[PDB]
Formats: structure tokens, C-alpha cells, sequence
């Protein structure tokens, strides 16, 4: 019956799921919405209460998390029917964590503060497992005293948050994230394929990554099922492809020239072509690979 | 007047005489050759013996091992006259640690062989810091028989010794690591100056990227650094730049087509345009940076 | 005006006032109490509210935490007039984190839910440090969904809670944890003596320790300080003496022979009386250093 | 047929096979002499040569490394017919790593240097699996000239080197080293013996002690094996136990009181009069667990 803490939390994808049940599990009441149905299953016999629509569990909750697959669906969620933004008053808070683009999070926190609630974007870095594990690092915008009141919620999602200050600054230290990431796993997949065309072992290749000055959890985590051209989804390449585009786009605006972000863009466009836009970002290495 | 074990070295360059040096307070006894000559002044203090020339260095030493700044000094060293080819014979042995192409490296080796002589090529991966650690990671191929002789040295000169078969194995290997951390450093340089064009603090990008599954030492290491515009040469920008050019060749050689690195490594040479080649290979942020 | 959790909290010792300053910072409501005015104000100027009593906090607060000296401080605060025990009722939860023994902790419990109230014990491992970064682990029993409901707190305070099971277990785990550190403490402070004694560096040995199968963070954290005879208190020495008493009266309970920690619990009393009760408790080494 | 550094080795028992195979594998030529014959086997297999006695050994190699499993078979092998002092002459190194008292290597030293010879105990801190894995940390003195010039197979034996100065000193740091060592364990011990007779899980204290301040390496690896009561020797208990005596008898001759040693010394006793002498130290948990 009684909870030190509620929140509600929108959206049941890949770090959703992972989000909102490590809430629950750390002691937090939680109600969710998911448009597909059956990803709420898992949640409700963990104890979740779950709504109908996001307008309702805005009407149920002070504070609403919401973690969305991708910036359409981050906008529709606020401004369709039945959305966040006809539920939303004075002493409302949404925190959207999404992975958007500086444009979105703004039209979102205008609406939203327009009508008299508080805003704040709350992007993460990390994928799945970091997820399950609240090992997220939260890169939070916006309103500074709605951040402040979300910590205890954050703490348990993540190990780390910073305050980036006004809306749009989280959106895009994020996008600047993904995209080193972006490049960097096109990097990594050049030499992958580079050792086994030249009769070399691309596994040991990684050994010898994983003991000198460029090892990192990604190379470790990725760099054996790539081996074994296995790419089950932790972070979608369509994503991580749509991330890369968003970030050109930032450097556009601000007349940044990233030869490289730009070539690794090109190089998911081709494993989007190939087929491979469900599969884990780590499947470009696949249009490394592809010869005949 | 006694030791375990005494080597000769050729090269002291700042891999060299860093190498050297970990030797010499390690207890090898350790005779050097350098052109140019006050490089020897530090080592001779801690003991070392000094010849004029590689084939005296050779003619004195079972075991040799040199560490030269680029391809041309390494087949310069061996080829030309007072080099070490002309004092070899049976039970010499000649470990090159220079990071050079496979083309080079099985030149050495069919003139080392061809004189009874035997030949490991010994790159390694790690830079200074490494090599006055003795953290070094050596990939070494060519003669398994003085590979094996040659661990208590490799021993001392790093933590890890890897094995990769025949003469050019380990070269290639060289390269590909080399080619990854040159893109990689791209893609680091490319978000930093995304973060701080966009009106963000770079350094807290930093301490994100720390954070997170990207974290390496080389970010770690440079980036401070390169926040501050600072780039004292660990890793020459003109040594990367070439590295990145030999890597690509191997691509060519195998058909793989690599635009990450490809355009990495035009960045490289827009940095050297800018007359950053003696830097630090991290100054090619500069590179991204510039504008009017 | 608004927050997503509040707790009370009693008690702005060592670890009271870490703990609470933790919460404070991490976007906690907290209303504080304790004996002495003085230590309010830190937290006071870091937004916490103070109420006069213990009766006060509860009465205010549906969650309240209480973090205590000794035993007989936990006792009083829930017994004597203006204590907790007037102000509980349904709905109230009491969390002591103090260091106690099972009977005072099972004595407390016996007298909240009596009065409709809800009781865990949550004792911590971790001295001040671990309390400002939140790195505590948590040894909790009592009242399953009370704790459970705590989890927010928990995973603020500390980086691990364990359940285990009814009232007393908790205080029986922590009472063996410190009785393990203070026979530690004394070992340790008869090989750096000894050392001292036999000629050799006490400052080496602490490097060896460091390096070896016995490194842990306290000979590291305290070795050095302990070196130069300086003993500022983060968990005073009377306090693990007391401890050490409570665990061999577990000990004596359940008939555990242990005579390595009889022997440490006389040295703590030797430097007690040497005037060493207000110091940290790693001035045990001055009981074994003591010579004329 | 060639080599960079050749040694000789005496002794075979748990540390010694480890430490001799760990040479042998890093490219040393070992000359090994062990009292029980089959123990060489698995060293001829990996190309060790063999020599029937001490003598034989010594006259052989210039520098020789013994491991002996106590004090008198360490003295023996110096000193009995067939032993190293008939064949020490001008330009022989002998390096005893045993762990003996001062007053042995005192001994060894001014028999070995009367007859021209140059002495090194180097005693070790750390295990068998420190020992297969090269990760041992040497406690030097003696010849400081032979200590430098056998830091190449210290390099490969062990992760770290001390020179500790004149012959003494490496003993009594190593008995300080394994006193702490002694006392921690019976620590240890009486602490999960009580958790476990106090209607507590052994498994989960282990858990929290390995979370906290006092985590280290020999918690976590004895542990759960003690918790099974299984006690695989890799330092038996009848070594350990001689080990608290001879520091107990520094203590004596330095006049430094040592109650929780002495204390672990006697519960060491008893695991002895148990019959668990031949079992790891670890054992002496039956001592505390006794009852019926
Ligand atoms: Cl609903
Ligand atoms: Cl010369
Ligand atoms: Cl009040
Ligand atoms: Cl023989």
C-alpha cells in the first residue's frame, strides 16, 4: 500500500523495460503505458499498475518519466490524442529521456511549461545492460529544480548525473556521445575485417585491444559475438544510423566539418540497405565484410 | 662486471630510449647505438656501453634489439654501410621493434637469414608511458626458436607478448592497431570540438566518456590535454599519419575498403599541412578546429 | 516546495551527519534532530527542516531514520520523553541504522510495532568516507516491507542493502563485520610495530601489504596515517572496543571460542586507558608501541 | 641449444615447481635438483635439465635460485654432503627464496661468502597462484650487486622487487608479512564460525566482508572453500603455523608484545593436534569450529 516514492513511466522498448523495472525493483510504485500491450506483462507481476494512455498516467502521477524509441515517437506522445500534454498543470512533472534532438526536447518543453508544468530532457548513456544494472550516466537539461527532485530516481537509474543546464544541452552532449560512438564502432570493425583479410586472427586482434591504450567495454562487450557475426539488439543500428544523422546535423548548424562521423553515416546507411536495421549497431561491421 | 643477461640496442628515439633505459634498471647489461649521439648521455651514466655504429653493436652482442623511428631508418640501419648486416652471422640474433610495414620487415628478415643469422620483428603496441613502465605489448613473429630466447627480454619490456607466425604477421598486426587509434582519436577530436562549437564544456564531455562504455587510458590520457591545446609529442602526428597511410595500403592489398580510416587519415595529413607533423598525433583536433 | 521523497532523520554524528548531508544533497526532504544543537546547522543551510524531538520528527514524518552512537543513545532516543515511541502509530516507520546488539534492537522492535509502527534495523558497514560518497552497505532486518519500501533511501546512502531476515540478524551481522576489523586493526598494528622494532620500514611493509594477497582499503587508508601517529577519529576507538565486547557476547551466547578477538578487545581496553577512547580506532597501535 | 639467461633451481614443492615452470615457460634455461625425483618430471618435459645433487647444480650454473619448504631442509641443502657450499667459488650467485628466520640466512650468507661466493635471500610474498602467474613480490637482501643482476628473473618470478638491505632484513619482513597473514586468517575464521553458529549465513558475511573496507584477495579466495570446509593446500597449515612461531620469536627478541598473534599461534596449535597440518592454513577453522 504505502511507497516512499511514485512515478509513472512511459515507454516499454529495449531501455524502458530495463528502466522502469529496475524502478520497481528498487522500491519504487510504478504505473506505466506502453503501446504495445503485452510488454506491460512483466511489469504488472512485479507489482506495476498500468494506464491506458499517457494522458492518464499524467492525470495519476506528479512525476512521469518517459523513455521512447525515437524522436517521432517522443513528439507523439506529448501532442497526439490522449498524449502528455492534455493531462499536464501546475505541479506536473515529465522527464523525457529519450534520445532526441536539441529541436524535439524544445518543442516539447514550450508545450509543456506553456501549459504550467515543469520539464526537464534526461538522456542517457549506456545501453541495456547498464540499464538492468542502473549503471545509466544521465545527461539532464531544463528545469533545475525539477532535476534536483528527480535525483533520488536517478540515483537508481544511473551511477552519475549532470545538470547540462538550459533544454537542448542534454540533447546534444547525447548526440555528440552516440556519435563517437558511431564512429568509433566503425573503426573498430575496419580493423576487425582488415585482420582476418590479411590472415590474421581478428580474435586475437581484440585480445590485443582489450590490454592497451584504446580498451573499452565496448570493444570487450561487441567485439566477440562480431567475431561470430552474432548481433542480437541491445542499441538498434536504425538508431544508432538516425543518432549519426542527428549529430551531422548539429554539426552542420554550427559549421563543424567531421569527416569521419560523416563516413561512418554513410557506412550504417549501407548496413540499413543490407538488410540489418532490427539487428545490434555492431552489425555494420557486416558492410566491412560484404565482397564477392 | 657480471650479469644474467646482456643485450645490444639500436635506436633511442623516445620509444628507444625509454625502452633502453627499463632495460639498463632491470639489470641487463646493454650496449647502445644511436646517430645521433648526446641520446646516449643518460644511458651511459646508468652503465650502458656505447658503440660507433650498428655492425660494432652486432659484431659485440648475440642478441640485438632495435627500435627506429619509421621504415626508411629501420632498412637504413640494416643496409647501409656500418649497418648491422655485415656482422651477422650464425648465432645472431636480430629482434626489430620498429613499427614498419610487412614489406619491410621481410626484406630485413630474408638478409638477416640469408647471412645465417636469425630474425624476430617485435612491434609494439603502447607509447612512452608503456615503455618506461615496461607495459609494453609486443606482437612478435618470425623465428619462434629466438621469439622464445627473447621472452625474458620481452619480459622486461612489457606485460604481454604475443606470437603471430611468420615474418609480416606481426607488422600487419602493428598496423591495424595503429589504424584504429588513428581513427579513433578522429572520432574523439570530432565531439570534442562538436561539444565545445554547440556551446557546451568539452570537459565534461570528457568526464562522460570516461564514464561510460567507451572509457579507454588513451581518452583518459589526451584529453585533458588536448582541452588545453596542449600536444607534447608521446606519438608524433607524422608518425599516425604515415601509419594510417601503410594501414590503408594493406587495405588496398586486400581489397578492403576502409573510409573511416580513409578519411581519418586525410585529417592527419591536413594537420600536417598545418605544421603540426612533430606534435602529438592528438594535435590533429586542430585539424577540426580551424576556422576564419 | 516540492520533492519526490521526504524522511525524517535523528542523530548528526560521524556517520549522522554524512548520511543525512547525503540525503540533503541528493534531493531528500529531510527533517533532523539531535542532542546538540550546533550540528543542525550545516544541514540547515542546506535546506533541512529541524524539529525539537524525536517525538516531533515522527509525528512529521511517515519514514524516519535514526543514526546513533551507542546503544544506549538508540534506547533513549525511542524511550525517554519527547522519544520516538510517543509519536509512532500506524502508518510510521522507523529505521535505526545504529550499530547496536540484537537484544537493544529487539527491544526497540517489541515497542514500535506494539504501538502500530513498522521497524527495520539497517546497520552499515563503511566508516565516514563511504557515508559522504554513498558507498555504505547496508546490513538490514526487520520488517520485510518497510525495508523494501526503503530501497530509495538504501540505494542513496549505499551502494548494497542485504535482507537478512528478523530483528537481530542485522545486528548480529554487523557486530561480527567490526569484530573481524577490530582483530584486523590489531594484527596489522603488531606487524607494523614489529617491523619498526626489528629495524626494518614500517612504510615498506605497508607497500608490500598493499601489493599482496591482504590488500584491502583499510591498511591502506589507515596505514599511513597510523605511520606518522596520527589518529583523527572516523570511527572512534571506544566505540570498537564497546563492539568488540558486543560480538563476544554473542560469541559467549551461542559458545564460539575466540580468542583472537578476546585478545584484540583487551588491547582496545589498554588503549582506552592509555586516553585513546576519543581517537580513531586504528590508535590500537599505540597499546603495542607503548615500551619505557 | 642457445638461451639469454640460464639458472639453476633446488626444490620442487608446491612453490618451487611453480616458480621453476614459470622460468622455464618464459624462456630460461633451469638446471633443476629436487630430493624427490618424480617432482622433475613435469620439468624435463618442458625442457629442464637435471643435475642428482645441490653440488652438481651449482658447479653447473653461475646463478642459482633454491625454494625450500622450511628452514632445516633449506639449511641442508647448503650445508649437507652433496650440498651448494662444496662447489660455491668466486663468481657463484646463490639466491635462497625459502622462508627461514634471520639466524638461517645469517648462517647461509657467512658460509656461502667465506668461500667466495656472493648471497641473496629473497623470500616471496604470495602463493601458488601468484607463483604460477609470475605475481609474486620478492623480499630482497643481501649482495646488493647480485640482487640487480638477477632482477630479470625476479621480473618473471614476481611482479614486484624490495631490496631491503643486509641479510636479515628479508627474512624478518617476510615473517611480519605471514604473522598478519596468520593472525588475519584466524580473524577470519572466528568471524564465519560465529555468523554460522549464530543462525547466520557464512556465505553472506563473505559477501559483505568482500564489499567493504577490509576486501582483499585472500577472503575472496579462501572464503568459499572454507565455507565447504574444503582445504586444498596452497600454504600448509603446519608451515604457517612455524611461520607465527619464528615471528612470535622476533617479537621475543625485540621485546615486542604480540597478544593477538600469539593468540592465532595457539588456535594454529590446534589445528595441528586436529590432524589438519597437512591441509591449507585455511583449516584452522576447524579449530574454532570444534564442539560437541
Ligand atoms: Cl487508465
Ligand atoms: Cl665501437
Ligand atoms: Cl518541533
Ligand atoms: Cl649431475
Amino acid at each position: 500500500g504505502s511507497h516512499m516514492m511514485e512515478v509513472g513511466f512511459l515507454g516499454l522498448g529495449i531501455m524502458g523495460k530495463a528502466m522502469s523495472m529496475n524502478l520497481l525493483k528498487n522500491g519504487f510504485k510504478v504505473t506505466v503505458w506502453n503501446r504495445t500491450l503485452s510488454k506491460c506483462d512483466e511489469l504488472v507481476e512485479h507489482g506495476a499498475s498500468v494506464c491506458e494512455s499517457p494522458a492518464e498516467v499524467i492525470k495519476k502521477c506528479k512525476y512521469t518519466i518517459a523513455m521512447l524509441s525515437d524522436p517521432c515517437a517522443a513528439l507523439s506522445v506529448v501532442f497526439d490524442k490522449g498524449g502528455v500534454l492534455e493531462q499536464i498543470c501546475e505541479g506536473k512533472g515529465y522527464i523525457d529521456m529519450s534520445t532526441v534532438d536539441a529541436e524535439t526536447s524544445l518543442k516539447i518543453n514550450e508545450a509543456i511549461t506553456g501549459k504550467g508544468g515543469r520539464f526537464v530532457e534526461g538522456p542517457v548513456s549506456g545501453s541495456k545492460k547498464p540499464a538492468e544494472d542502473g549503471q545509466l550516466i544521465i545527461l539532464a537539461a531544463g528545469d533545475k529544480a525539477l532535476f534536483e527532485e528527480s535525483i533520488p530516481a536517478f540515483d537508481v537509474l544511473g551511477k552519475r548525473s549532470f545538470y547540462l543546464g538550459q533544454v537542448g544541452n542534454g540533447a546534444k552532449m547525447k548526440l555528440i556521445v552516440n556519435m563517437i560512438m558511431g564512429s568509433m564502432m566503425n573503426a573498430f570493425s575496419e580493423g576487425l575485417v582488415l585482420a582476418d583479410k590479411s590472415g590474421l586472427s581478428s580474435d586475437t586482434l581484440l585480445d590485443i585491444l582489450d590490454l592497451g591504450a584504446m580498451t573499452n567495454p565496448m570493444f570487450k562487450g561487441k567485439g566477440p559475438s562480431m567475431n561470430k557475426s552474432s548481433y542480437p539488439p541491445a542499441f538498434p543500428l536504425k538508431h544508432q544510423q538516425k543518432d549519426m544523422r542527428l549529430a551531422l546535423a548539429l554539426g552542420d548548424e554550427n559549421a563543424v566539418s567531421m569527416p569521419v562521423a560523416a563516413a561512418a553515416n554513410e557506412a550504417f546507411k549501407k548496413a540499413r540497405s543490407l538488410g540489418l536495421g532490427d539487428l545490434d549497431f555492431s552489425a555494420v561491421i557486416e558492410a566491412v565484410k560484404f565482397s564477392r
